[PDB]
């Protein structure tokens, strides 16, 4: 991690909250816009370890689909984690505000990118545990950067992580399946109005999310295999990336759509 001097950072507006300090939009010195998470006076030992630990792992990550760390302020207070700024913001809100505005190839391409970042994290032995559209940022090239803003996301979490806290790359794959469904539905809420308990019961009873509208059959098949109850039967991120890459590079493959199950009948 590069150490940034405080005089090179200007905090402008609050954009969120952190573990113990706000998150700001600002500028980094010609000037590059940035996101800034602070650790404010009074932070605890554990908070400092988690903060500087977070900064450390982020500085290790160098991938096109992982949020880029610009630097850290650790020598002065407040301490700071400073990343690139993504003007299109988080993917979930982005898609819901742009309903229907993209091609199927653009949507699958977003997913290929998310998958590539997740393969990198899994290969680096980093378990995300909170993969969801809300933690993915979009840049002005439509490139998706995996991030983590903090919080329990029952609807995004694999049964074994819920039941007995077994978080692994394979539970991240389940979450990726949900992200796949979020993308192809333009940010619909998974399981709609079902309660957290109703979701767990449906999944244990064997039900799975239905196909999104206008969704390539191959894409629905892939997200369904991310939701295997048996962790060992789920694809690895390497499998996911490879399938998405072959689909994009042979785009007629996406023209075959899964049947959509109408929830309403209109007869004319
Ligand atoms: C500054 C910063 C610090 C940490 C992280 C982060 O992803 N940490 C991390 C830890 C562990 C694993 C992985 C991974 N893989 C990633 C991200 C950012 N940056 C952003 N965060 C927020 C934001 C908004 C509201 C509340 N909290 C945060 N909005 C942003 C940006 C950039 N642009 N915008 C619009």
């Amino acid at each position: 991690t590069t150490e940034i001097h405080p005089s090179c950072v200007t905090r402008q507006k609050v954009i969120g909250a952190g573990e113990f300090g706000e998150v700001y939009k600002g500028m980094l010195k010609k000037e590059v816009p940035v996101a800034i998470k602070t650790l404010k006076a009074g932070y605890t030992e554990k908070q400092r370890v988690d903060f500087l630990g977070e900064a450390g792992i982020m500085g290790q990550f160098s991938h096109h689909n992982i949020i880029r760390l610009e630097g850290v302020i650790s020598k002065y207070k407040p301490m700071m984690i400073i990343t690139e700024y993504m003007e299109n913001g988080a993917l979930d809100k982005f898609l819901r505000e742009k309903d229907g505005e993209f091609s199927v190839l653009q949507l699958v391409g977003m997913l290929r990118g998310i998958a590539a970042g997740m393969k990198y994290l899994a290969n680096m032995n980093y378990v995300h545990r909170d993969l969801a559209a809300r933690n993915i940022l979009v840049n002005s090239n439509l490139v998706c950067k995996v991030s983590d803003f903090g919080l329990i996301p029952i609807r995004w979490t694999a049964p074994e992580a819920i039941s007995y806290r077994k978080f692994t790359s394979a539970s991240d794959v389940w979450s990726f399946g949900i992200v796949m469904w979020e993308v192809m539905t333009y940010g619909e809420r998974p399981y709609w109005e079902l309660s957290n308990h109703e979701v767990m019961k449906a999944i244990n009873d064997g039900f799975r999310l239905p196909t999104p509208m206008d969704c390539p059959s191959a894409i629905y098949q892939l997200m369904m295999q991310c939701w295997q109850q048996e962790r060992a039967r789920r694809p690895k991120f390497a499998d996911i990336v490879s399938i998405l890459d072959k689909l994009i590079r042979a785009p007629d493959s996406l023209k075959t759509l899964a049947d959509f199950d109408p929830r309403v009948s209109i007869r004319l």
